């Protein structure tokens, strides 16, 4: 669905954000999304998921500034992954 920002705004955004950041929050972002690939099958979510998913959503507040929402995270990690590795 789409975003609450543009693809391209998306893009100016981490044209600007520094390599470093985008790095740390790529990191968290991929953290957590490894904990959510073994939980997402089986029942409940673990208290070290939840861990993981309040560090990334904090990370992408402090790294963007943008209130979290699921779908432009998703936008902000695909361009994350395109550049980085883990
Ligand atoms: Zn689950």
């Amino acid at each position: 669905m789409k975003t609450i920002f543009t693809k391209k705004q998306t893009e100016e955004l981490l044209n600007d954000i520094s390599i470093e950041k985008q790095k740390e929050l790529f990191n968290s972002m991929h953290d957590f999304r490894s904990q959510h690939a073994k939980e997402a099958r089986i029942p409940g979510w673990s208290d070290k998921y939840n861990k993981l998913e309040k560090k990334m959503l904090s990370d992408f507040e402090e790294v963007t500034g943008i209130k979290y929402d699921t779908l432009e995270s998703e936008l902000i990690w695909d361009n994350l992954s395109n550049k980085f590795l883990y």
